[PDB]
């Protein structure tokens, strides 16, 4: 460790506490930044050698960390929890929790080798025919747009087998890695750790009650759309009171269903929803796309983006054959100056959505750069994934595309509400059960509860459990279909989207009233609202200053999570489902849980 | 209620305390006697008005609870668990426990209703042919001596429908009422009562870290079977890496595996260790096989059977065209005379053992049977299951079998040592995944993790993960196979059989050392032990009057459950299995988790 870098000596005190992390501030940003943009320089150019350096500047980290990691723990162990400045206590905290840096050297190489060779797999697998797909943009749009059941199932075969089954091995010696480093900072399990970001000792008991109200929402949801598929697909392939197939929802991970919106839109004779066909004709690029986000964060008083962000950001998947990490993400370099957006965008309304859910957190980022380095997070990591998300909210209803030149027609009638709201739910309740998902999977791993030997078995069984969704091919324990899913090799926690997907409404409700608004929810758009901006501004100048309780009722007047907003946006949605299901005699749910579908004859060789 | 029930007039102190919980006792003694004699009643002849009786029975036992426990509330709620007596504590705290007596009248009708109707579902249950089979001994028969896959599985899937499928519309209703009930006495659910039996903050934990030790064994055990099960039906209908169908293993729930020793049995040369064949040559009855246990108990000097016994007890199926509950139980009048058993016995040697088991609850309700009533039950459930067991493993060691009569005397060589331990390893270990999930399964559904919509997606998830079986039909929400096993229609609770086959080894540790025994701990034989009987009558003597943990302490030498007697028993046959599976290159598991066979062909 550079010697500039090490920590010096300090009180006993609270008053060498705030001198320590003054100082720590000073050093810390410029190993985050060292840190950022090796990892960086590897994910929009993934070469060896760039590996190489990545995990170097991990390990340069990880000294930092542990020297004053230590120091703190040296000094101040029994007085910093009782310090009067609140901030600073969350400082000292967060700078005591040594992570990876409680291993010992080899393991610390161990650890961070994995998580290169894990991001290398997942981010250059590919599927073979000569000619070989990627995932972004190839298969991707497979899913999207092919309704071929046998394309669709040689897609999703052949990317969970390329991706998950080589991840295996190193993602069981990777979690051990974790939680081995993890319990030496008083954790049961690293699972223990990802969950007390969020300071709720009710945190997994409140998430299931929230669960239970948002559940019949997408048990009417998926009979519907089981219904629909039926129509297209056959009673060969579509079992109407068994799990739906998961290849055939138009996403890779079934995780979000508009791209079937036209095979289940119930009143076709309104205008077209799905604006992707006239960005095309309009001749939309990335960098309109990304244009357009901003000006919306600007219409709010909002900060636009600034020099450094256009000419550093990769907004297109690059053409020179680099290979790169193309799962969208917004970067903070910890310098007051660097932030950028890493996207393969493609031109699609989903990918419009996108652009502004990672333009949210560049947001978050600007707001909040001149807190100390520790602060410079979302009130909890849900904040940070809801902030795009409620401005995409308003930017997704007809009149708002509309005003944008995306939707001629426009009409305010019962139909077209029920056609925009049953494509919000493709797009917000489908997910609810895989937000959900994902960890409690994750947390069963790193607990123990999940060995090695039930990965695939007890993914299936959540999978199915909530999403209603089977395979449909075979899987067994060679398979390791957790691991086709970005977040899992790459080590992103999950929960926050399932937090994120709850909060935005709550948010897109409080907003909606600080503008003036009075109209239903569902037909809200809160552009040009200044007094929206400056309640926005509120929670995202605060970072992880204040407990996300307060920074939530100051907001909107709650202090806790809630699914009452949700519900009343997709209210009349959620009525017209009921009676349709009733209507059609719809079983909801999937009793037939064992039932898989068939392989279609001559597979794979039609491909 | 009958005034002389009702409570009388008490301090609100420990003295008043120590005459409420005498008072209570006494009155509790003629309402417990009632109850269980209008249960007998029904058990041993099934129709609607001896449903009727029980049912009014069941009702005048949750009025004197009520009573009775809004009185120990009204004068001791907020200072019992201060008293000094901590027997005391013990009594007041249970006599402030409602259960399902905190229901309003109307449902405790539908309560005590439902548990009639659902106990009469599965006993009555039949499977009728394209002549009806019952479960017992028909199709019990069939699931343990017919290897034809066919048969096996027609038993399987007409036993599973005829009962699951009936009940699960009234196991809804009982978890309901269940759950209200237990609520009203602070409990989150009816699960958190039944765990709260043993006074164990870690109980959850400390099972599953028990399961951890014991799991390779069984993953042994279970590639072992599957092996030769492999080599009997086909690559068709077994699987090497896969889940082994859930009717080949000689059990209509594959919780033990002893039926299909004389498929697995390495050295069939030699003497066979099932003895069964030779009680039937010799004419062995019922009445005989309970005569050979209570000579094993009056051997260590415990109490012989007492003549309310042999005049009271159903010891095999009426043959008059009657409907019983066929499951072997053991019965305590709480009125210190009356004590019996009902058994639908058959003369096999898996059910020598069942008399054992059944015996050894005769005896402990006799060596407590002057304790005040609420001490009257095992230190927990689980050392009630256990008492009989221990005497059963030294009954069927080779050289007791020997004396006994049934067995000609065998060499004390290798094969036979393997031959023993892998016999007793099919009754033991291969029931440890099951004793330790049906529990796993009822609390989830108590809990509400397990909603009706997901019963049988939960229970053959849990089969699978810690059974390694798979259903050999295709199954849906429809039926509800958990219901095909007697313990949850008749909501008796299954983890104190997981801590009984733990503990019967603790015990038989002890045992065998306190009888100067220095062989190889399954070559033990406490028979004619009068020190051994004397440090377990002291266990049956002191009831549930203290904490299992100091019981168990003054025994064996240790305060909590522990694997390493049951697996220093087994040693020998683990490390044998484990050779056996490496030389035929074997996979531990079944990473093949979806595999189910297919149907034989124009079944059925
Ligand atoms: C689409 O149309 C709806 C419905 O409009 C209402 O119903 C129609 C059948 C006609 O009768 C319309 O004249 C009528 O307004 C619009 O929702 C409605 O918006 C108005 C605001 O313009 C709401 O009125 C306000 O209501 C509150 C009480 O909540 C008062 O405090 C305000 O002073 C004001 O009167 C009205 O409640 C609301 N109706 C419903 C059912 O939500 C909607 O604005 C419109 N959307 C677009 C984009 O044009
Ligand atoms: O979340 C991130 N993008 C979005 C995203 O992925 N999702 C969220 C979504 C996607 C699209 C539109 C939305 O309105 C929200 C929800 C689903 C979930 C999903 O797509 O699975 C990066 S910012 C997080 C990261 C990535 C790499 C890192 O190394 C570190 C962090
Ligand atoms: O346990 C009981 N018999 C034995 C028994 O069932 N088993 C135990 C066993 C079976 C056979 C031999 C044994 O060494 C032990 C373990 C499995 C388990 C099983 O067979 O599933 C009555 S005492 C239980 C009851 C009956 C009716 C009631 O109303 C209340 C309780
Ligand atoms: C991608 O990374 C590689 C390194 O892995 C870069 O290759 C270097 O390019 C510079 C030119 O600026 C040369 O001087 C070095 O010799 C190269 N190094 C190696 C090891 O080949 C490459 O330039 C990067 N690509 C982009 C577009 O930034
Ligand atoms: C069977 O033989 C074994 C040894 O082959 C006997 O085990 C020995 O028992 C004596 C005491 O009787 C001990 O001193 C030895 O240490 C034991 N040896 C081993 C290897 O355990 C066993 O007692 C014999 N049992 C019977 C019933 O004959
Ligand atoms: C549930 O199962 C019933 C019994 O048949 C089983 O399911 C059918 C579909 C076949 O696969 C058969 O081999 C199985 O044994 C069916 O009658 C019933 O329709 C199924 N579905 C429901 C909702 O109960
Ligand atoms: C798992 O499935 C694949 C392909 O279906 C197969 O090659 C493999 O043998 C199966 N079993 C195991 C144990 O890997
Ligand atoms: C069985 O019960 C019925 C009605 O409860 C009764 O009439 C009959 O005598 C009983 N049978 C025996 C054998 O006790
Ligand atoms: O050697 C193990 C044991 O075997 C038997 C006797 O020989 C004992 O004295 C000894 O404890
Ligand atoms: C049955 C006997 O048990 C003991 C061993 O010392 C002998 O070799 C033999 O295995
Ligand atoms: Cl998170
Ligand atoms: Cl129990
Ligand atoms: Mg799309
Ligand atoms: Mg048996
Ligand atoms: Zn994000
Ligand atoms: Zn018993």
């Amino acid at each position: 460790l550079d010697p500039g870098l090490q920590p010096g000596q300090f009180s006993a005190d609270e008053a060498g506490a705030q001198l320590f992390a003054q100082s720590y501030q000073s050093s810390a940003e410029q190993v985050l930044f060292q840190s950022v943009a090796a990892s960086w320089a590897h994910d929009t150019n993934i070469t060896a050698e760039n590996a190489r350096r990545q995990e170097e500047a991990a390990l340069l980290s990880q000294e930092f960390a542990e020297a004053w990691g230590q120091k703190a723990k040296e000094l101040y162990e029994p007085i910093w929890q009782q310090f009067t400045d609140p901030q600073l206590r969350r400082i000292i905290g967060a700078v005591r929790t040594l992570g990876s840096a409680n291993l010992p050297l080899a393991k610390r190489q161990q650890y961070n080798a994995l998580l290169s060779q894990m991001s290398r797999i997942y981010s250059t697998a590919k599927v073979c025919l000569a000619t070989c797909w990627s995932l972004d943009p190839d298969l991707t749009n497979i899913l999207a747009s092919s309704r071929s059941y046998a394309m669709l199932l040689f897609a999703w075969e052949g990317w969970h087998n390329a991706a998950g089954i080589p991840l295996k091995p190193l993602y069981e010696d990777f979690t051990a890695l974790s939680n081995e480093a993890y319990k030496q900072d008083g954790f049961t399990d690293t699972g223990a750790y990802w969950r007390s970001w969020y300071n709720s000792p009710t945190f997994e008991d409140d998430l299931e009650h929230l669960y239970q109200q948002l559940e019949p929402l997408y048990l009417n949801l998926h009979a519907f759309v089981r219904r629909a598929l039926h129509r297209r697909y056959g009673d060969r392939y579509i079992n109407l009171r068994g799990p739906i197939p998961a290849h055939l929802l138009g996403d890779m991970w079934a995780q979000s269903w508009e791209n079937i919106y036209d095979m289940v839109v119930p009143f076709p004779d309104k205008p077209n929803l799905d604006v992707t066909s006239t960005m095309l004709q309009q001749g939309w690029q990335a960098t309109h796309m990304f244009r357009v986000a901003e000006e919306f964060f600007t219409s709010l008083e909002l900060s636009p983006m600034p020099p450094e962000f256009w000419e550093g950001s990769m907004l297109e998947k690059p053409a020179d054959g680099r290979e790169v990490v193309c799962h969208a993400s917004a970067w903070d370099f910890y310098n007051r100056k660097d932030f950028r957006i890493k996207q393969c965008t493609r031109v699609t309304m989903d990918q419009l959505s996108t652009v502004h859910h990672e333009m949210g957190h560049i947001q978050y980022y600007l707001q909040y750069k001149d807190l100390p380095v520790s602060l410079r997070r979302g009130a909890n990591p849900g904040f940070h994934e809801a902030i795009g998300d409620v401005l995409a909210l308003s930017v997704s209803t007809p009149e708002h595309l509309h005003k944008i030149g995306l939707l001629d027609r426009v009409t305010n009638d019962t139909e077209s509400d029920i056609n925009y709201l049953l494509k919000m739910a493709l797009e917000k309740i489908a997910f609810l059960p895989f937000g959900y998902l994902v960890d409690q999977w994750r947390w069963g791993v790193f607990s123990g509860r999940t060995p090695p030997s039930r990965y695939n078995f007890d993914w299936w069984y959540l999978r199915t459990k909530y999403q209603g969704i089977c395979p449909p091919v075979t899987r067994n324990e060679t398979h390791f279909d957790a691991g086709a899913k970005f977040h899992v090799p790459n080590v992103t926690p999950y929960i926050r989207y399932f937090v994120s997907f709850v909060l935005q409404f709550q948010f897109h409700e409080a907003l909606c009233k600080e503008a003036g608004y009075e109209g239903p929810l569902h037909q809200c758009d809160i552009y040009r609202s200044t007094k929206a901006g400056a309640k926005l501004r509120k929670v995202l100048r605060a970072g992880s200053s204040r407990p996300w309780q307060e920074v939530l009722k100051d907001m909107v007047g709650l202090d806790a999570l809630d699914a009452q907003p949700l519900l009343k946006y997709f209210q009349l949605v959620t009525q017209w489902l009921q009676e349709q299901n009733q209507q059609n005699g719809e079983v909801l749910g999937w009793p037939e849980y064992q039932w898989h579908p068939p392989l279609p004859d001559n597979y794979p060789e039609g491909i």
